[PDB]
């Protein structure tokens, strides 16, 4: 009895999710796809020899009685809408970042779910399923290094397109950090300062690259997060956590050592795609399994997607300001703990 | 249209394969299990809420028209039989090591398959699917380090039971090495010497632990393989390959670094189970996908399982001998390249 | 014929310099000493079998004509006095940090040296002589990573004394990073800013530990240095330089690796005195050789000492004001390049 | 008052020892020299501004009473002669390897020293003074890993000369491992065995490269050492000791890490002369200090030199016979412990 899923947005990342659910994972199938380009979606269907149905809009897809859950994997803007609809049609929703582009949009979604009595919304922040980040979580829950104090993390890309803009650095990129970091330390943020180092020769005129983002939490944990998307050497994600009595750090992605031409080296990835492939699979499978076994979702909540929208706003504010912007959060609803 | 698989031997490792095919992988289901303990198998069926059928023997299971393929995952001895039967009943067979306990048993199986026109037998040497070993293969096929010359590998266990015996070191353990090594370098062995170092205090009286196994191939590649199954510190698999112009080495299993009490450390596994979990999943999935897409299997051939049986014999011979035993191989049949 | 050296201040560090100059290095000897505790000076001479005069003060010792260079290694606040005297006596001087406790104190010393025509003052910033830091310098000077953009570094101690106070973290501790960083990147500081994270249980109540000091050069390089003098795990110096096209990082001190009880570890030093023992040796040997083979000192200059003093002051400001303070330096007199 | 040292053999290595004793170390000077090329000896004295007598031979130089210790650093085969003379002249002698080219040559030197009552001979096996090897020793002496059982080690050169021949791999190259290994584990060798892998394209036709030398101590420790003098990638010394309850390994030389163009690398040395520069310095300084503070040399002994010679012979046997040769040592005269 496989979970029947409908995909809203046959994008490039929606093409991935369709393929893994189809050819890698267990206990689910894609039966409905809807795309703004109805000829683009119609190609994705013959591609993976799917046995699905193409809809012009989400309404018609959500109206289908086959679909039990939906993958909201289209443009960032077109999320908040598709989501609220799904909650009302009472389907399960896996929503890829962002939950909603506006901190208030995520607030509407919260209220809706709080009504439906249970949890339908899971946000696609995959890092939480990555074994690296999991080991960190494990170590922290065990008090291995006592109380966390500071966190040094980086997030680097070989290069970007002419479409990448200063705000995208804290919106499409630093977003995962913002998500997983607070999950790990179990703390809410508070302030976000932004500091622009000497600009890189690799970055385009309209872009501010690199950037540094300091972030304090209510507890007093200080996080400086480097964001450099034109580093050139590769795609690299670093995270070190200094504690009271010890330090734990995120591993490098497994590689074979090589001794040649006077150097002892490992390999650095070049494609953000390769870095977290395993995390997606574990992610979706948890979505499926959680629905079939518990009648609800389990991953990153809709509240977290809102914590994302707030924080990711104070950051874009400090990008122009240059001052210690504030992060203000509505109290956590009982519904979520 | 999922591949319908029958499991011969609801062992501990047969319990794993059933669970992954059921709850992790894609496009297949277990519909038949047979165990020598018909009450043991009957528990495995209610366990994973399977919708299968229990058979007293393989004949009755192989006679079932549901099953398309079989997992031969019972005692080592009870393999050769179950396999030859499956080849004759014309089912697909995934056979966990050993292919057959006797170098001639594997020879019977080869001949049968050579008749059935295509490939039905895939041997469960999972290391070939491990990304570490894959990266090595990749590097070698690219001539990164020119011509291989020597190989230094180790294989260590924290401890063993009173059931582990001197021959098991080269039969149940060094077997994977023997398999993957020749696959990597694309060469046939030739001689196997065995050298017993000072015996460990951790090993039991009847056991010779550790052991070292030198192995030459027709090309002139020298392999010294440490085998120490009472190392105590953990479960560790090492493999370094010296070439003409460089050296490549197998990575450690990903872990988080820790700075505490004057030491900078990573974690060493304690359970052989954890080391290759991913390799099994990729393995079985390849079995399934290969059958559905190509009408045959793809993994480690039955010939390789025979190359295993021969080599793993010369080793047990050098264990008593103390001399440079010989490895004699019947020419490779056209069927296999 | 060896360089005849007088030591002002025969404490713990003065004794170590006396010992290395006497039993390890080459081309120099101690002919004169003097300490505030004149009795303690007399013991040193016996302890080390010196052939030296024991003067009552620095004026007397500097008066001795058979001494041609002096080591100022006394109580911090006393340094400034002896250095001025030594310059006017026209002797070579190696002064441990601080050169002087105030920016003014340093200016008086610079202005005195510029008179005497050549370099007589070398400041004991030994990190410049450490093999790791030397390598970083070589890479940067070879444009290996293009233009430096950011710097992440840490300075950690297992614990401190009851006497250790909040301001000491920037005046005694961070002072080495302050010197080496701008030396490495050849850029002057423009601003500093202190950020306090959650206090550590390991730090006594009066001490503010850890700290985070953010510093910007004029060129736009953004440094962020972590000071944690109660980290427990050990004594640790980390430094990472992120450039345009690549990243370079300071090495760990050499250690054998251990595989035992589940961990794969290396050692971490506990005693700060073992970390740079080789840099001190090279530092002093350079003071000697550079004199007998150039007629002037070579290492860190009186001006560098001034830079340190100013920046140190700016940090103590930023400390107690939680503000972004400016680092205002007088024009670098061409006498220094 | 310094130790007055005469240098027999003023070649490349004799010059380096002359240089360190003159411009780096402490408590000694060169007062006499002599070379087969007497003209070359005269140049050294000018080159290094020595205050030394230039004798025509070792007899003359040993006759000089104002010299009290000598460095034998001449053409290998000449060593034995000078060492015997020096002993009978009752001077302290530091002899570079070999102590003598034959086991008999070494015996004559041992038998001469046992007469003169105390230790005058220290052999230049500098590895014992390397900080890495010193750490391994400390761990073993502290039973950190229990009883040593096996040893894997490698000795690699980028390339060699046209003059380098097959036997040199065990007499010149493997001779350092031969000395340090039995020193580390405090056990005597019992047998050796050579195994040749596929020749390397980098090795000229006349040379047999790489090689594998298997050695067993009396206690049962099984060493296996790889010699590859044409590895191309660099100069590399690796050593791993597998004990009962754990494993310890020699560190890489210190290097900064680099993240660039897809690789995460450290540096590998090319020049063998940079690998042990610190061990030489400590080695000679110990020859000096140990004399003026004990009245006898301390390091590797004439007996150790004998052990080396015997084992070296056994290897050249095992080389050309492809046999498992025995290592027969005379009883260790109690004069040596
Ligand atoms: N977490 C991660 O690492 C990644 C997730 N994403 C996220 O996924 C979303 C889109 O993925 P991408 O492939 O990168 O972009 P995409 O542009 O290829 O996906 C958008 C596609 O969906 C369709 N679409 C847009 N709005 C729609 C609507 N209201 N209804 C139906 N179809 C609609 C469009 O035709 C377009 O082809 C974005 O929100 C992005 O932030 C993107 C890349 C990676
Ligand atoms: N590659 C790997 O890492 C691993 C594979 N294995 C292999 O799997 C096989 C058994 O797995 P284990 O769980 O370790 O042992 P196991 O003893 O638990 O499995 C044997 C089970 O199958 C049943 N059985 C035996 N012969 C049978 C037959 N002819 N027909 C039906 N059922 C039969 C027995 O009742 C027993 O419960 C062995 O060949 C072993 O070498 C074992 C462990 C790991
Ligand atoms: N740059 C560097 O890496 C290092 C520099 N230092 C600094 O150097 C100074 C010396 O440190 P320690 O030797 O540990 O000091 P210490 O406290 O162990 O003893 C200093 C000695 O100098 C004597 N002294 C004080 N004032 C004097 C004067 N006007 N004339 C002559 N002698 C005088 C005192 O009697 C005392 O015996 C300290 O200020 C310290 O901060 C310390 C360690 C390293
Ligand atoms: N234990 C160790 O780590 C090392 C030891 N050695 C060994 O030490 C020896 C010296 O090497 P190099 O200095 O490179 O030699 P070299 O070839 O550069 O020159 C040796 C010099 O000694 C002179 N000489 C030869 N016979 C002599 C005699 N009977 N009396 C006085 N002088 C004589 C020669 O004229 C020549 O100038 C070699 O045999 C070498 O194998 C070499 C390097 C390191
Ligand atoms: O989808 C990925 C991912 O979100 C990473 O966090 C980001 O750095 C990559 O640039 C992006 O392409
Ligand atoms: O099943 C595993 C595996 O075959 C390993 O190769 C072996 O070393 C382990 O001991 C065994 O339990
Ligand atoms: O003298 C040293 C040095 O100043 C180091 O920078 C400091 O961290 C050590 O604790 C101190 O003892
Ligand atoms: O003198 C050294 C030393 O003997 C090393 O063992 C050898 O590998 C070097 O190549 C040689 O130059």
């Amino acid at each position: 009895m496989s979970l029947r899923i409908g995909v809203i947005g046959t994008g490039a990342i929606g093409k991935e999710h369709i393929n893994r659910i189809t050819n890698k994972l267990s206990g689910a199938e894609i039966v409905a796809v809807t795309d703004v380009n109805q000829e683009a979606a119609q190609k994705v269907v013959e591609q993976y020899q799917l046995n699905a149905t193409v809809y012009p809009n989400d309404d018609s897809l959500l109206a289908d009685e086959n679909v039990d859950a939906v993958l909201v994997t289209s443009w960032g803007p077109a999320h908040e809408s598709s989501v609220l609809k799904a909650i009302k049609a009472q389907k399960y929703v896996f929503c890829e970042k962002p939950l909603a582009t506006t901190a208030e949009g995520c607030m509407r979604i919260v209220e809706e779910e709080i009504k439906v009595g249970k949890r339908l919304v899971q946000v696609g922040f995959m890092r939480r399923y990555d074994s690296g980040y999991v080991q960190l979580k494990e170590a922290l829950d065990n008090h291995v290094i006592g109380e966390p104090l500071m966190i040094h993390c980086a997030h680097r890309n070989p290069t970007v397109g002419d479409n990448y803009t200063t705000d995208m650095a804290v919106v499409d990129t630093l977003v995962h950090e913002i998500d997983v970091l607070h999950w790990l330390v179990n703390d809410d943020y508070e302030s976000v300062q932004v500091i622009y180092p000497k600009k890189s020769k690799n970055a385009l005129p309209h872009l501010k690259d690199p950037q540094i983002v300091v972030i304090e939490t209510k507890g007093g944990i200080v996080i400086n997060a480097e964001i450099y998307v034109n580093c050139k050497y590769g795609y690299d994600i670093q995270c070190e956590i200094v504690g009271e009595d010890g330090i734990i750090k995120l591993p490098e992605p497994s590689s074979i050592s090589l001794r040649k031409e006077g150097r002892f080296s490992t390999d650095i990835l070049m494609d953000w795609q390769r870095r977290f492939v395993a995390a997606y699979d574990v992610e979706i499978q948890d979505f499926i399994d959680s629905i079939q076994k518990k009648g609800e979702v389990s991953g990153p909540t809709a509240w977290d997607g809102y914590i994302a929208a707030v924080t990711t706003d104070a950051c874009v504010k400090a990008q122009e300001s240059g001052q210690k912007e504030k992060v203000e959060l509505k109290e956590k609803p009982e519904f979520y703990q």
